[PDB]
Formats: C-alpha cells, structure tokens, sequence
C-alpha cells in the first residue's frame, strides 16, 4: 500500500470522478465523496485498512477538461495541501471534439491536452508525496471508431508523462478492453461514456492495483 | 467460484438488502439492484467474471422480518426460478424488541425465527442449485451490549441451519468485528444498522469471499 | 401525397415514436402528439397541406419490443380504427440483446420479430387503406459494429415484409447513414439510439418522402 | 443556401424565437436551443446540410419589444459576432396596444418602432455577412380586426426597411394568411399569437425558403 | 330575489363554471366554489342578502359538452336535489369545431347540443323549483367572426329553451357584447374564452342582475 | 364615480389588500392585483367603466403596521405618482397586542399610530387627487371583545383623520358588523381577520360605494 | 397512576387528536403519534414512567365529528382491542353549525351528539379496562359567544355520560379557562380551536392530571 | 420559579437545541422555536405561568461545537440582550471524535472545551441575571462505551465550571441514565444522540426542574 497513515488522498477529473460529490469541499463519508469510483475506493480502503486513517477528498467537476483543471488547480488541488493527488481527464476534451465538432472552442487537442497535463504534474510534484496518473477512457472495443482511437492517443500521453515524471500510473482503457471482449459496450455505459456501478468496480479495481491494495492482506 | 455461468442469483432480506431497488422486478436496468453491497457484488462480478454470464435479481425489503420474507416468498423466491438464493434477515426481527419493546406483535422471537428461516431454507433448497446464508449483524463491538447479544444468538441460529443444510455461509458479524476494532461504530452507521459505502464493501467481500471470488484470478 | 384527405393515420411504435405523447389518447390538443417526429410529420402536413383533414394518432410506448405491440394491437390500432398505420419497431427488441444480454427473456430473437411483425401487418392490412413500415435503426456508421450488423438485418426483414405486403417502406437507416458521412455518432445521439431534433427531422422528413410529400407544391 | 460553412447564426426576438432557449448562451444541440422555429431550422440544416457545420445561437426572450431588443442589443448581439442575424419582433410592440391599451409605457407605435428597427439593422449590417428580417404576425384571417390591421402596418414597415437596406425578408404574415384560408386561429393558436409545432414548422420554412434551403438537394 | 332563503341553487358547466371548484363535492369550506362568477355570486349574495341561508353548489367540470353534462346529469345534478339549477354550457360544444376541426367525434353539433340541453331542462323542470339558462360566450366582437356567429346560434338555442320552458335567461353573449365596444377581446381573455376578474365579474353581474340581486336593497 | 379617465389609483395595506399581488410592481389585469378586494374592485370597474382606462397599482405586503407603511411610503407610494391613495391599516397594529402581548415592539399603540397615519395623509395629499381611508376591522360582533374594543378605537381614530384631512372615508368595520347580525365569524373568518371571497366582496362593494360606483350606470 | 404496566391505549377524536399521525395504524416509529398533546402525553410518561411499558395508539381523524367516530368505530376502536380508550369528540359537531350555518347535514346537533356518543361509551366499556372522556373546547372567555356557549353545552352531555359510566373526564374547557383570564384567545389559537404547543401542553398536563399522573413521583 | 416576569430567556447549542428553530430571530409562539425541548418548555411555561410573559429565544444551530458557539456569540447571544442564558454544547465537541477520528478538525477535545466554555459563561456573566449550563448527553448506558466515558469527562466539566461560576446547572446525563435503566437506547434515538419527543421531554424536565417549575403551583 503505496499511501500511509494519516495521508490526504485528493482525487480530481470530470463527472466520472465527481459523481455527485458534495461542492466545494468533496470531503466526508456519508455521501459527500459522489456515488462511483472514488467512493468505491475509499470503501474498500476503509473496509480492509481502517487503521490507515487516508483522508480522501473529491474534487471532480463533471464537463471539465484539462483546461477546466488548471483554471482551479491552486484552490482545488494546491491549497488543499495533498499527499497523493490522482488525476483523470481527457474524456471531454476528446468527446467534444465528436460531439459539437463545430463549436471548437469547446475541443482541447492533443499538444495542448499533453502540455497542459505536464504543468499540472511539475506544479504539483515538488508538494506532494506521489501522483496518480489516470489514462481517459471510452468504452468502445473497435480500436479504429474514431472516439476510441482519438481517445488512446491521449491515453498514450498519458502514459508518456507518468513515465517522464516518475508518477504512478492507471490505464483505464487497458481494463475496459478485457470486460469488452465479452460484453457490448451498452452493457456497461449507454453512451460509452458515463458507466454503471460495474464499469466504476472497474475503474476502482484498476486504481488499487496500481497502489498496492490487497483484497486479503498478507501484511 | 461456486456460482456459474447463466445462472441467477437472487438476493433476499431488509433495506441491507433492498438499499432502493426497483419495485418489483429487483432487476435490468442500470440501478435496478440499489446502491448497496448487492449492487457492488454484481459489479465486481461483472468487473472480474465479465464472461460468467450471471443474472442477478435483488428482492430485498426495508422493514422486512422473516415473518414477512415468508409471507412473500412464493411469489418473489420461488415463482423466479432462481439457481442461487442469498439471504440475509434478523435484524429487524432482533432491532423491533429494542427499539418497540411494548409492541409485541411487531417482534419475531427466536422460536419464530429458527422455525420460520428453517423451513424457508428447507423448502427451497430442493428447487435450487444453491443456497448461501448470510448472518445478521449489529455494528456494535461490546458483545454484552443486549442487542449485540441478541443478534449474535440469531447468527448462530442462521449458521446451524446453513450447516444443517448443506448451505454456504456468510457471518457477517464476524466481518464488521474485524472493522470494529478499529473504529468506532458511528464511523461506519450512526444507527448501527444502515452503514455507510465501507460497511456495504465489508458485505460485499465477505460474500465475494464466501463464493471464491478472487480479485486477480490466477488461472 | 399517399395520404388523403379525412383519413387517420396512426402511429406506432417504442420511444421513438412516443416522445412523451398523451396517453392513452394520444390525440388532440396542443403537445398531445409529442415532441419527436410524429409532431414534426403532423406540423410540416399541416403546413403545406392545411385542407388535407388528417387526424393523426401517436400510439408509441417507450420501451416496447414488436411483443409489446402484439400485446396491445386490438386496443392500440384495431379499435382506432384508422385508414393507415405507421409501424417503426425493432430497436429495442435488438437493443435488449447488447444491453442485457444474460436477460434473454427481454429479448426478441429475429424468429420471433418476423413472425410477430409479419402477422401484425397481415392483420392489419384488410382492415385498413395503408400500413407504413419503418425500419428500426441504429446512430453507428460502422456496419460491423454488432448491434448495427444486427440491427440491419431486422431491417431487412421489415423491407421484406413490406415488399410481400404490398405496405409502404421507409428505411431509416438509410436516411441516418447519409448523415453518419459526415457526423459522429454522438453529435445526433449519445446512446445511438435516442437522437436530437436533427435526428428526428432525418426520420420526419423520410417518412413524408415516402408519402409523397413536398415541400413546395408543383400544383 | 445563403449560410456558408463555418459561419455563426444568430436569432433575435421574442417568445416566438425563445421557446424556452437556454440562457444566457442559447447555443448546443440538445435543447440549448429551445423548442420552436429555432431549432427546426437547425435541425433541417443538419439534416440536409450536415457538412455546413454552421453554428446557431438562440437569443430571444420572452416579452421583449424592439426597445427591449435595442436595449440589449450590444451584449446579445453585437458581441457575438455573428455572421448572419435573423429578427423578428413587433408582436409584443402591438399586443400591449390592446390587451394593456391603458399602461402606455407598454407600447411600441409605429414610427418609435420602425426607426429603432432601422437602427438595428444599421449598427450590425457593416459588421455581418446579412440580415434576415422577419415580420411580426397575428394568427388571424379578418384583416380589418383591429389587431392584425395594426399587425400588417408593422409588416410593411419591416419589409421597407429590409428593401431599403438590402436585408433578406420573410414574410410571417403571408405563410399565416395561407394556412387561415383553411384553419380557424384557434387550430393554430389560442391566443391568435403563440402557435402549435405547426405554426413553428410554418415559421421555419418560410425562413428556410428565404435562405435557399433546399428539400432534396440537386446541389 | 329570485332565490328564496333556504334554497340550495346548484351551478353546472364547463371551466368558466368549475374556475378549480373542489371535486367531488363543490361546497363548503373556503375555496370551495372556485375563485370565477360561481364565487363571486355566493359572495355578493352573502355581503347584500347575508340571511338569506343559500346554500350554492359548484358541479362545474372543465373541458365539458352538453354531451358530458348528460353523461353525469343523474350524480351531479338529480341526485343533489337542487332547488335552482343554473347551467352554462356550449362554449367546448363549439369550440371543438374550430380548434380540432378534424376531430369530429369530439364536436357536439346544433341538432345533438338543442336535443340534449332540451332534454335536460325537461327532466329537471318538474324536480326543482327553478332553472337559470346562460347562454355561452365567445369574447369577440365581431358577428361575422366564425366561431363568434356559430356561438351566438347556439345562444339562441338556449333563449329558446329557456322561453319555452318558462327558464330564467342569462345572456351572456350581450353582457360581453357592450364591454367590447370599448375593449379588443384580449384585454379581458387572450384566447377569447377564459377571462380575467373582469370577465368574471361580466359573468357574475348579468347572473345577478337575472335573479334581481340589488347592489343596494330599497327596502 | 370619483375617478376620472386615466388616473392612477394605488392601494396599500396589510394583508388583506396584498392578497398575494406581484411584487414589486403590483399592476396588470391576469393575477398581479393579486385574489381579493383590490382585484375585485378592478374587475368590477373594467366591467362596468371599462372606458375609463383607470390604472390600478397593489401595495399591499402581509404583516405590516402603520410603521411599515411609513418606512416603505417613498418607494411605494409616492415614487409612483398616484392620482388616488386608498389606506387600509390597522388590524397587525392591534393584532399583535394581543397575540404577542409580550413581544412589544411588534405594537403599535393608538398614539403613535394616530400620528403616523396623519403623517401619511399629510405628505400625500399635496401629491394627488384623493385619499380613501378604509378603517381597520375585526370580525366579531361583540363590542366588548378586547380587540374587537380596540379595533373600533383604531377606526374611530380613522374617521377623525379623513373628517380634518378632507379624505374619503370607508367603514370596514361597519359593513362587516351588518353581515354579522346574521353570521357568526367563523362563517366568514375563522381567524376574524382574513376572510373568504365574501369578505371581499363586503370590503370591495363598501369602497366602491364611497367612490360612487353606480352597479347599473344612470350615466 | 390509572394506567397500569403492559396496557394499550387508544386515543380518538378529531384534528386536536390527529396531529398528522401516521395513518392508519397511529403506533410505531417515532412521530407516529403526531405532534400534539398525544404524542407530548406518551413522551412524558415514557420520561417520568418509562418502566410502565404502555402501548400508544393515535387513530385522531381530522375534520371528525361524533358520527364520523361511530361509522369507523369497529375497525379503528373494538378491532384494536385497547384496554383504555380517550374520546375528545364535539368540536367539530359544534363548529360546521357557526362555519356553514347552512349546510344543515354537516351539523351533528345535540340529540344525535348525545345519543351517539353514549352509545359509544357504553358498547365500548364492557371491552376494555377503562374509558377516558375529554370534553370538546373552544378558545374563548366569554361564555355568551354563541360557540362558546355552545360548546359548553355539549361538554355537559360529556360529563354526564362519563358520571354515568364511570369514565375518567377530563374537563379541557375548564383548562383553556384558567389560561384565559391571562390570554386573549389570539394567542393560544387564532381560529380559537387548532392551538400552539402551550395549546396542546394544556391539554396533556389535563389529561395526565385526570389519570394521577406525578410530575416528580413521590415513591 | 427563578425566571421572573417580562425577562428574556435564550437557548443556546447544537441541533438539539436548534429542532428546525426560524433563523435568524428563533422568536415566536407558532413554530419559530423548533419541535424540541426548547418549545417543550416553552410551551409548558405559558400553561402554567401564562401571567409572567417570559420571552424565549432559540439560537441552536445544528452541527456547532462550542468553537461555533465563541464565533457567534457577540452576534447571537450578546446583541440580544438576554436576561437568562441556557448553554448546552459538547454533543458534537465528542461525536467528531468517533464518526470522524481522522478528520481532526472538526474534534475539540477537552481541554479546548473546557476554557472555551468557560471564556463564554465569563464574559457572559456581568450582562444577565443567570445561565444554565445543560450537560451534554449520550443515550448510552455502559459507562464504558468510548463515546459515552467521553461525553461523562464533557459534563463532569461543565458541571465544576456551572459551581465555579455559580451557574444553574442541568445533568442531562443523570436525566437519560434514569431511563436508561429500562429502554435500550433505540428506543429513545437509534443514533444515541438525537432523541424522540420522549428524548425532548425527558430534556425539558430536567431543565424545568432546575428552574423551579412547578407542574401545580402551590404559588
Ligand atoms: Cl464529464
Ligand atoms: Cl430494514
Ligand atoms: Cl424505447
Ligand atoms: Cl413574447
Ligand atoms: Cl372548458
Ligand atoms: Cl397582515
Ligand atoms: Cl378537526
Ligand atoms: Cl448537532
């Protein structure tokens, strides 16, 4: 378990982080956390490792895209003063592009989304004791639509960055795709997208890997 | 995992259970199950066992007692030909001598209990591929607290029958004692009862654990 | 203009067709047929064909499969009494089986589609002057996707039933295929199903093709 | 068509041109737009001319007079920087005339009327690719009935004003005038003033013929 | 006064009756009667004739035909034992025609209104001690008008059953008929049906002034 | 009648003249003069002088004393340019003596308020054509009841103010003592202050007689 | 103490009784009981007796009268088998006769107040341990009010049956008398019937004062 | 009775005190005071010293720790000018401390509580006739509970500063441990903090007791 006792756990992104949270303060454990992934996590961790004692806050913002993060990041991530801050966004600078594809000023492109992720990650490394890199996701098993291929190419980036500066790292993607060689995407999100309790699992299971969770501890 | 592909798998039991899913159908949606330890249950399923094909069915109450699982289980347990039956009911029929002392008929004692749950489990189990009996449970640590003890005797009335009957088995107790040695019982359910998104993970592992789910599986 | 002055035409179908039609008349007020394309058709005749007399009838019920619709055709269409009926089915009965598909009875296999759809249609068209057949359809340009593969073959067996039958035929797949040349599927709908206005005026504007109508009249 | 590729509509007027449009922005194709000629338009534009990626915004509010147009006509209009702007106002300019005859701040008179119209269109035509002008109208067949008289009066302002300074011109009264040979106001409007999708589907095509929109395209 | 202490006078009609009147009952609390002319006469009568002890009944159901009224004659009207029984009803009987011209089956023609409303007046005559005929309306002032001249036959329709039936007369057409030379119809009704206090309060004085109400009492 | 063609007259009061009005403007003909005697006034005016085009303004703000009526006479009264003032206050002024005896700062004794309705007459009367004081009122037949005692102190007090200022005069509390020879309050007020239509309809008709309205014009 | 340990009792009456209990059982929960002397009568002999182990049941019905209590007798009186039973009945019976005069069958005058009344009291006595009669009440000092003088009247014939019967009474006239000669009725209760919570503690410390109730128990 | 006539009596604390009170002013007899002991209280004050005109105001506010307490107290405690002060504080000080054990900031433990407390009753002092100190309570009867051995430290100091300041003093625990001996605490409030009306009595009492109250006066 990468994140010690007493530590402050701050997770930020879209809707799919957001979940309803409670605003501003995204912190507490009745509810204020929102209803998916973040919520699953602070679950589990509290339900296997109570004595830990990680405060977890929710700062997801759902439409936001990378550009939306920097615009709060000193209130909502550099203020908070985080132990371990964990980042998921892209969907919606990718999703725009697909969906108002002609009010552009709505669409965050590759070399800007890269450029303005890594400022995110410089600012905050010095201040923090570890990172947490979420690829985007969508949830579509043909690698050549045009959304998911979009989508893995700032996956990729992602990928990039956590290896350049040392942070950890989850491929959101690389999960949905194993559920996908069975299950049609609707089965999990509508709008491939925003999922069911199922694609959340998903997303919280990938997250506690990628930290050292046990199911069982061994110690 | 004991439980296989195609089959259902219903669940049974009060609000733990019930935790706001659809009337009547308890099924097929996205929601339909509830926001509780059901829910996560399906979802992990389906995060780790995507290909196991599994229909889940969430028949669950608030307010139920076994007397009142009885007088519906006809129409909601058998009439659905399920494979696989989970149940989970006591605490009503354990918190109503508390909380209503002096309104009698409202309590179901433990006569009433082991018969009742006995004979449910007895009709059932010819007409299914398995049963699996969760305990009741009472978040509180003090063993000599009158409704702990209480609840306790009706857990070893449920694992006696479960043993009895060739029944898998969940103690449910045991799971939260485990939790409670580290926090104090508001930390998890103010009421003692209804918990929190943790005390929903504590049930749903100690089902998962039950039925040898694995989290990375290793084949 | 197939249709003519003083008939009813009545419309059928899931959500689609309904859109929040009045029920169970679904006829005559202001909003009473909608707000999708049936109320498109029903404005664009009135407007260029004031003197034509229609009445015009919304029967769609979201959620329904052509099952559905067997099992109300007596009450819903025979009973009407209507000169022609407007039949767009199939989405869900396809949908049912990629959202849910470990639920098997809330799918309708392409035996049972054919032969309920086939023997709607054969009932019908003595009793009335003209039926109308809309394909389902799916928002997905990519013909391999599943539920667009099989989402196409119903569609053929709706034309084919057309064809025997001597019914108008509207393929609405085609008329979204032109469109998915240029737009992602998510800039008509997010699910692929559900669409905007656009989505709705791409289905008024096939059906009114089909009927005859112009937008300004040559006479 | 008129619009070319790329370029930025926008609609300005009353409650006809509102229809509950999201405010303050009121651009987005789903419901952003509001629920009357506004959004038909985008949606046969879409339909039939997706490859235009042309963008609209909504701007009518409910109430709103010429002087309540000129008085927001720098922040709702000018600072948009739209390409094309369409108008159309002067119902409510009239009805106060009538239904409030005695609280006389409520009136526009005609030449108020015609002279801040015409300085509208003189502040945006240097700053725009066109103008479209739309007559107010009354849904209502007697032509010398006081409110449609004073109604016409207004019409031929506009169309003088569009004349004269090279604006496109849609004549509402007229695609009205038509439909009444056939329908009573009621079937159309009540209150002789806010129509059916009808009346907004009468609406939208004569805006639509005005700017070349084509039913089938030949080109 | 007409109406005598003790007596129950029982008012029936459509909307312009009902005015949101307490169903199924239409007496006795405050807001009983609605808040239109059935509540206005009951307070006038109480203000100027306070011991007369009238007891007044609103049987009003908005939307309704003299079809409608018949359907509901027996419970509404017999069964309460009226002693004055004051009917207005037509204005849905014509309106229908215009607003959903192509909707025969809801219209109520000349031969089918005269027949029944006849009918009605002569099974009630012998059981009460007295009828009051009001003629519907249509708040325009133009004869020709189509719907203004198909309401005032019916009017004379009910003059003439009240004549032979030696009825009180209400008319109520003529009360509107002075206030429009003064007002366009909107100031009092937007749609020509439905007024304001104003019209009310038309309606309330020409009901008074037939049953000789004094504003001051000489005696 | 008093009233000319074109004036403006503003009520101001309690409760019982703001009857839910539109606040702030408090004037229009469909729900702004809100459901009691200022808009059963109006009505009654529009009926039977619809010609003088008499601009009517509601004051009235529930709970208020004659202090609360000074503290807002700038903005509501005077600001608006009034030709006539119509005063009714007095009854929260007594009320709270008695059903918060002990809060004391929510009274206003009979010295202070004597003065300060003087004051109020005295600014305004230079500023328009008329003032109307309406008594304050209580609805209860005993003289000797201690507000009912008090209220008539009040009123007299009233009367003295319009006698010296030259102001039009309505005794509210003698109309509703008429009415009370026959009807216990409850009949008309179960809280003897706030009545039903009938109420209403006393006060209304009692200031329409003091402005002379004529309920059948001589001319 | 009348009440003895393990006894159910049963309260009944009007909307003084109800105060929004939980319907139909009035029992088991917290807030069952309403918020009104019952439920501050159970609270304060759970405070002071909590050892007494007294069920409490709520079946007060707003809007009742004597024969509202006698058609509902059966299933909400004799089918609970109550071993004591409270009856505070008459307000109602009393007030439509000052409320609406004129609609005499609302009234429940003495002779069937009387009649129906004792009739209850003596089918009901034989059934159960003990009965207990509150007279109704009215708000107000003087004993000339026609209600008061009334109500007085009908709280008679309550003391007579209960002397008869050997009931326990509860004079709750007499209590709001002793209040009065500090308090005008304004305020305890504006309408003099439906109180505030000293209303209400009125009547619970009458009632636990008649049933030997101890402040501070002196064993 | 130590509160005399015409003096102010204000309640301070958390959500037990609070009960849903008006905020800001908390003064009124018709709900302003809230649902809970405060009005209980109040209530009983008045129907048994209705002569004395004690005016009471209620400044809880759910959620407060005595640090919210100090950071309102010039605001809401010494503006007004009581002549009476009732604290009861220290509920939350604790709870956070055991729902909360890792968000530390929401905790003040107790030597923080007791100086705070004591800076409130200091500077209080020279401004009033008297304060009550109410313990805080936890409805818990094992001593050895954490959180109820917690809450005993709470009051066990508020009682050394009530005899240090010459404060009345209130122990609401010793009030609930007296009940505690029969009822298992969900009896009173499943969450052992927030209680029923009984819970709310058994707080009323205890303070009445202190303050002299007598149930039957003797004078
Ligand atoms: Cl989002
Ligand atoms: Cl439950
Ligand atoms: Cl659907
Ligand atoms: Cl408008
Ligand atoms: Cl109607
Ligand atoms: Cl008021
Ligand atoms: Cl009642
Ligand atoms: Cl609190």
């Amino acid at each position: 378990m990468k994140i010690g006792s007493g530590e402050k756990l701050l997770f930020i992104g879209d809707s799919i982080t957001d979940c309803g949270r409670a605003r501003p303060e995204g912190e507490g454990s009745f509810g204020a956390l929102g209803t998916g992934y973040v919520a699953y996590v602070v679950g589990l961790l509290q339900a296997v490792y109570p004595e830990l004692g990680i405060r977890v806050v929710n700062k997801g913002i759902s439409g936001n895209t990378v550009r939306d993060l920097k615009a709060r990041w000193e209130e909502d991530v550099i203020a908070q003063k985080p132990d371990w801050v964990s980042i998921m966004i892209g969907i919606n600078d990718v999703w725009r592009q697909y969906d108002l594809p002609f009010m552009k000023e709505k669409h965050v492109y590759l070399d800007e989304y890269e450029a303005t992720l890594r400022s995110l990650v410089l600012e905050t490394k010095p201040l923090v004791k570890g990172i947490i890199l979420m690829t985007p996701f969508y949830i579509e098993g043909n690698e050549q639509d045009p959304m998911r291929r979009t989508m893995d190419q700032y996956g990729r980036v992602v990928k990039q960055i956590a290896e350049e500066t040392n942070s950890l790292f989850v491929d959101t993607q690389a999960a949905f795709n194993e559920v996908l060689k069975t299950l049609y995407p609707a089965a999990l999100a509508w709008d491939r997208v925003a999922p069911s309790v199922a694609g959340h699992m998903i997303l919280a299971r990938a997250f506690l890997r990628e930290i050292g969770f046990e199911w069982v501890r061994s110690r």
